[PDB]
C-alpha cells in the first residue's frame, strides 16, 4: 500500500459578520468539505487520486469583543447533498455546538471513513464527507470575524495530476 | 643545564580555551503597536528571523564562539489588550529562514502554529533543526538561523493593540573563537 | 510522522534536434533537477520544507527514425554547481550512458542522500541533487525529437505551504 | 590501507568510419589500455605507483543507421606487446564479439590480474593489462561514428604523485 | 558505501620571510584549506566531487638559524569565512601554538567532520573545513624560510571529472 | 470559565535567567618592544590593571553581567628574545587597582614576584581577593579590578626585546543584568 498520511490544521473558513445583519439563522459559514477547500490539502489532493479522511476535527474561532451580543450553532452534515440549512437539521446531528459569538468550540463529527474521490464528480458522496454549517443564534451586536479551522488527517492514494 | 644557543618556548596552555558553554534565556524577540483600523486580514505584525544577534546575551556569547545549537526554543505571543478588542491573529515559526511567504495558510501549516483573539495569550512550541549552527553570517542564512517567527492579523482589530513577541531559547555554543562583525 | 514517501515517473525534458545541427559536443539537455521540474513532486515540494532523494534513474527515449546517424552522451552531474559539459566530465559520473539516437537507455546516477530544501535559496547544493547532461555524439542525420524522462522516490518531511 | 578500490566507465575510442572505407580487415580501434587513456582512472593512476585490474569490460557502440551493411570484430588481446591485427587472432580471444555495425556489443576478456606499474616504463607488460583491437568485417555502406567504452575496476597500491 | 580513503602529508604552504619584514601580525601564510591546496589531495578531489576530512594535522617546519629572533604564531580558523587575521583570533582557537622560529610545531585544530564539497561555490563553509594562519610574533634577524606541512586524511566519494 | 473584565496576566518565566557562568581562558594582556638601550632600570615595561574588559571574552561576559569573582589567576611573562640579550626584568601583581607605585622594590615586596633576565620566562602566582568583584565601572576601582600586573627592566638590554605578558585567567559570574557602556 503506497498510501501517504497527511495531517495538518488549516482554515476552512473567514467570515466577517457586519453588526445587525446576523440574524437567527443566518448562514455565516456554509463549506462542504472538499481537499480543495483546504490549503495543503488543496495540493495533496492535486497530486492525487482518492483520500480517505481519517482525523477530522472543526475548531470555530471566532474573534470579537466579550461584550458582544447572540451566538452560534455549528454542525458537520455527515451528507454532502443535503441541503438544509437550519438550527433543527444541525440540532439533530452529533457533534455540533452552540455557543456565544466570544467562544471557541470544536465540532468533533461523525464522518464517512470510505475512501473518496478528490476529483468532482456526478455524485457527491463519492467526493465529500459532508458540509459544515455555522448559523448565528440571535442577532449580533458587534462587528464579528469568525474563522473556522480544522485539524484533518487523510491518508492518500492513486497517484496522478489534477487540475482545479 | 649547559647554555644553548636558543632555548624552546615554554607556552603550554596555549590554545586550550573552553570549547562548550550552554546558555538559556528569554528576551523580547518583538513588539508592535497597532492603531484601530490597520490590522486588516494578512497584515504582517511580526516578521522575526531567529539569529543569535536577534537575542542580545545570546549575541554577545556568539561573538566568542563559532557553533550554535539550538537545543530548546519555544515563543509566547502576549498581547497587553482588554477583553474588548474584536480581532485576532495567526502566529508560527517558519523552520525556513529563507522562505518570505507571509500569509495564514504558510503560518498554519507549520506544526504548533497558534490562532488566537487579541486578548488571548498562546505559546507557539515550533519544529526547529537540533544541527550545528554558524554563529557569523553567510552567504546562505539556512546555515546560520534555525528560521524565523511570523505574526498576522486574522481580522481587523477594533481597539488599540498591543503585542509583545517573547522567546524562550536554549543553546549549547561550541567551536570557541573570536568574530568579529 | 512527518516523513512521507513519494515515487514517480516524469519527463524532465523535451528537446528537438533539426538535422545536421547535433555537433559532436553540443548541448541537447541541460536540466537542474529541482521539485518544480516535476509535476507531482513539484506539488509534494509545495507542501513541504526538506526532501531527500531516495532513488534517481532517468530514462533518455530519442524518438528519431532508425537511420539516423550519431548519438548521444547521457549523464547526471551530482553537483548542480558544476559547469562543466564536455565529453570526460560526463563520463566520469557514475551511470552515464553512450547510445546511438535511435536507441533509448537508462542513467543510474550516483549521488549522495542528504536532505535537501524544497524551496530555492542562495547556494543551489542545498536544494537540487544535481543536474542531467546530454550531448550530442557525432552529427545527427535526421530530426530527432528527445524526451528526457525521471523515473525518482524522495522522503518529504517539515510540512509547510510554500509559494513558486 | 594503501589500496583504495575504483570503478568507472569511460570512452577509449572514438572513431570516425567515413562510407566505402571500411574493408574487411580494416583497423578501425587499435587502442592500448593504459591508465591515462581513462581520464578519472588517469588522476588516479597519477597519485600512485601500482594498479591491478580487478574487472574490465568494452562495451562497442557504433553509432550508424540501421541500413548500415558490413559489421565489425572487437577484441581485447592481453598482451600489450602482440601486433596482430587479424580476425583470427581476436576471435581466439576470450570475449571477443562479431556484431553488424548498428548493433551494440559486450567484450568480456579474459586476462591474468597481475599488479601493474601506471607509469611508463621500458617493458610494456608491466604497464599495461593488453590492447582493443576493432576490425571491419566486409564493407560498410553509410558512416559510422564508432565509440568504445571500458567499464573498468581497478585496485591502487603505493601512493605517490607521478607526471605525465 | 563506495568511499575512497586517502591520506599523506604534503605541504601546504611556502613561504620566504626576508629579514627585517617580520613585523609583529604579519601574515606570513594564509590558507583556505581545499583540497586543491593539497598536492595528492588536488588530484584526489580532482577524481572525486565530496570528501569528508577524518583526520588534519598541520606541522609548522621553519628551516632558519637558531640564533635567530623573533617567533611565529600558527592556528587553524575552523571557519573558512572568517577573514579575522590576528594573533586574538588565533590564540581564541584551539590547537594554535606559538614558538620560535627555530622550533618545529604541531598544530591539531578543531575542523568539521561533515561531508564537504572538492569544487567551489558560493558558500565556502560547505567547501571547506576552514583556514590556518601563520602570523609573526616579533621581529626576525635573519631570512626565515618557513614550509608548513599537513598530515590529512579524507575520505572521498561521488566521482566525477573535475577542472580547475 | 465567565468572560472577566480582564484576564490575568500569563507571563510565567519572566525574570528567570541563568545567574552563574564559569568561564576561563587565557589571554595576552600586554605585549612590549624595547629597542636597544631604553630599557633602563626602572622602566616601566608593562601596566595593565587587570579588569573584565582587558580580557575580551570575559569582557563581553561580564557586559551581561553584574558581579565577578576571580577563582584562578596567573601570569605569564614570555620574552620571545635570544639569550644574547643582556638585561633582565622584574614582574609583580600588586593586588591594589589604585596604587600606582613603580618601583623594583614595590614590585618585590609583593607574593608571587619574579626578577629573570631577558631570555627567561616567569609565572607570577599571585595574591588576589576572592571577594565579589563588580563588572562595571565606578567611582573607586578597589570594588571592580582585584588589582594590576607591573612589569619594569632590571638593567640595561643590550639587544631589542619583544616581551609578551599573558594571563590565565578564571572568573565566575553572578548577577545577570544587561549592562551598557
Ligand atoms: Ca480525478
Ligand atoms: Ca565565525
Ligand atoms: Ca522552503
Ligand atoms: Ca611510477
Ligand atoms: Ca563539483
Ligand atoms: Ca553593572
Amino acid at each position: 500500500t503506497n498510501d501517504v498520511h497527511l495531517s495538518g490544521m488549516s482554515r476552512i473558513s473567514q467570515a466577517v459578520l457586519p453588526a445587525g445583519t446576523g440574524t437567527d439563522g443566518y448562514v455565516v459559514v456554509d463549506a462542504t468539505i472538499v481537499p480543495d477547500l483546504l490549503p495543503r490539502l488543496g495540493h495533496a489532493a492535486r497530486i492525487f487520486q482518492r483520500y480517505a479522511v481519517e482525523t477530522l476535527e472543526f475548531e470555530i474561532q471566532p474573534m470579537c469583543p466579550a461584550n458582544t451580543g447572540g451566538g452560534y450553532v455549528a454542525g458537520f452534515l455527515p451528507d454532502p447533498t443535503d441541503n438544509d440549512h437550519t438550527f433543527d437539521a444541525l440540532q439533530a446531528t452529533r457533534g455540533a455546538v452552540v455557543a456565544k459569538w466570544w467562544e471557541s468550540r470544536t465540532v468533533r463529527p461523525q464522518y464517512t471513513r470510505t475512501l473518496l474521490w478528490t476529483s468532482s464528480g456526478k455524485e457527491q458522496r463519492l467526493t465529500s464527507p459532508g458540509r459544515l454549517i455555522l448559523l448565528c443564534v440571535g442577532n449580533n451586536t458587534d462587528v464579528v470575524n469568525v474563522s473556522v479551522l480544522c485539524r484533518w488527517s487523510v491518508r492518500l492514494s492513486v497517484p496522478s495530476l489534477e487540475t482545479p
